[PDB]
């Protein structure tokens, strides 16, 4: 029948697009198939292992050089659940197809869940989220907006953090901000647009996320809380810091009952977010501070 | 079915199915999804005799 | 064979048996076979078909005449189950005696909640109930008795109940009652029998459960308290509305395992009450004043 | 195909249980046959033969005796019928048969039509209403209930009516009376109940419709006018005269498709009634005076 | 068993089912059921012999 292999065709393909929700997240997916991709070295800090093997190497400090720099790099990503049965007792009435609609919006909020849970989330069951790994390094500044009260806040904020993204990258590749439409509601409709806060599509241009600060694009949308104390910003170099570790995916189980007869599409997803370095990002920050 | 009017329909199933909040996790719905069809019909005649 | 398949098919029959509740249940079964029977049409509503078609037909007063009927009627069920369980694990004795000696109880209770709904019920998954059914049209007319004491329990007022609704029923063609049993009880004990009523039986003769008001078949059972407001009465051409949408035939569902040292039976039910037309069954009132 | 070329002949059985509707139709069935039906014969005026003639024969007052007599038996009932129709695309419910739910209250409507035009008719098309009949007689006779304003409903009033009736009528056998319920109302919950009313039923056994003057069984139903002027009863005996004439058995006309969905069954009807000579019944009045 | 009692009988499968509180709900009743009647013997005697 259907509720079953047929559909996850056609039902991951529908996630093979939005796979493609770009909505915050999107870096070079690191595949994987085992469980743990588990590396034991320390990364880009300091090492640059240059040599002249010739001259002479400054016999004092320190050697490797700095701090630290392996965390290890394990990578066993995270199954996502989502759930939810359907009338699965009329399709018996052979409709094939309702599912076109009925499907879908399941994969809708499937990964509104899913790219909220990858900039908000807890570490656990998922890996981490954005602001919450903005909550550890004391990238919440001070003090460029001030409580919602006066906030006509520019990009003074976005100039010093730049030169705080004037860092070990480039300059503006990546460096983004997922933002706020209240993050917005300061520059949009602002006179400036300094810099450029507009109309940074600007052409269109980029990826899908007009309104642009020296091209650093937008993503709003649902995900910061307000009353000035989260971030408007998310000045992130998307390229040095963070890739996905994915592995697989919807591997649903279209499983049945379920008492009083419905399908238990049990949905399952595995991708990951996790980084390398100490600081990855500044954003805001925008508080009640 | 139901628009999934809300969902928290992630957890990794793992730290909780929470306590609390709440059941639904408001109301609700089920209208239930149906549709009105509608005919819409066409008319005409002439004498074409003439 | 621990409650693989081998009641149900008795259960047919022990279920049959629960269609005896004569207390609602004496219409006509609604076969569906559809989820909804709709009908599309103006029923008893208008004509007035009088044909000679002569000289004329009545072409002043009024067009249609009251409106309309374009509510229309449409028929779907509710599906009605039972909660049902034992444990197969205790069923080790190897008795299996225990089969409508522990079963039949279920059945019973199962449609004794139906058939109290059936008095009893919102309209919506448990279908259409009489308290409902006698607040629908708010035939619950006042006051007749006088609740709960010193109070006119009689036939007169049922005389002019009929000078209601036997315009609208016929005129106790088969026309029945049903009543509530302290209502009962005045008509129990009674020495009236005003016109005719006493006592039940009284003949035997025909069913006429408990009751005979003009030969009346009248129900006691009460799930309709007294509470001083009763429906009291209940009279009603039983023949001019409220099917009974049954579709297929008999459903217990042995769920299997269900853990927990625990079984699962869900026992099913596509039968409903759904009315024909305006109003039906006038009824009380023992108002509560 | 149903609807088609089967429920008719259904419908033939359904007319057979309607010709059961105990108020009106217990007159006496001419069934005709070709089309208007007709005997030549001048109604015998004057016979009360009795061949004495031995001497002169009563040879006094009159010579006919009776002026003339040529009503006369010529007879047609008309093209009675019920239009009636579905949309026959959505009881394709897998049904074929949902005229167990569809018919009936057809022929119940054709017939409540029909026996309504036995209150309600013209004379031409229709037959006849007798109240109608009452009217043009002036068997409205004055002043017996008052108006609903202090209503002397007596059986004096219905004694006076018989020493109309008894005369060319007999006492109460067979002889009857129709009603209203407003004009049973006084007839209803009384004491009175005068020389015979009493009460209802009530042996009860023979014919035994609803009140029992004089052993009349009386119909009530009533499609009459109420309120002060109308006929509150019918002082007649239903074999006087009174007979239908009807021609013959069922037909349903079933041009079906007539598009528009909507169908064409015309549920013939070729029955009528005349009385058979003068006066016949007195009733009322029970006028606004 | 915990036969026909803590209810809550019959099912429609009607919108967003549980709502709860109320539910479970009394015993119930986990009992758990257990039929040993013992020997209720009367027992007279008659001298059958003369």
């Amino acid at each position: 029948s259907s509720e079953s292999y047929e559909t996850i065709f056609s039902q991951r393909i529908i996630r093979d697009l939005q796979k493609e929700l770009v909505v915050g997240a999107l870096f070079e997916e690191l595949p994987m198939s085992s469980k743990i991709l588990t590396m034991l070295v320390e990364p880009d800090a300091g090492k640059a292992t240059w040599v002249a093997a010739s001259t002479y190497g400054t016999d004092t400090t320190t050697g490797e050089e700095v701090k630290g720099a392996l965390k290890e790099i394990h990578f066993s990503t995270y199954k996502l659940a989502a759930k939810s049965f359907i009338t699965d007792e009329t399709e018996e009435d052979a409709i094939f197809s309702l599912l076109p609609l009925l499907r879908k919006r399941l994969i809708e909020a499937h990964a509104v869940s899913i790219e909220e849970a990858f900039m908000t989330g807890d570490g656990s069951g998922k890996p981490k989220g954005l602001l919450t790994l903005a909550s550890e390094d004391s990238a919440k500044v001070v003090t460029e907006a001030k409580a919602d009260g006066s906030v006509l806040v520019t990009a003074k904020t976005i100039s010093k953090l730049r030169r705080k993204l004037g860092r070990h990258g480039l300059k503006l590749s990546k460096l983004v901000l997922i933002v706020s439409m209240d993050a917005y509601y300061d520059l949009l409709e602002d006179e400036e647009w300094q810099d450029v806060a507009q109309v940074g599509n600007d052409s269109v241009k980029l990826q899908g996320q007009v309104g642009r600060i020296y091209g650093l694009p937008v993503v709003v949308s649902e995900y910061f809380p307000a009353k000035a104390n989260s971030a408007e910003f998310a000045v992130i170099v998307y390229k040095d810091n963070f890739v996905m570790p994915r592995q697989r995916a919807v591997t649903v189980e279209r499983e049945r009952q379920a008492g009083k007869q419905r399908d238990a599409y049990y949905v399952t997803q595995r991708v990951n977010l996790q980084r390398y370095f100490a600081n990855g990002v500044v954003s805001g920050t925008y508080a009640a501070s």
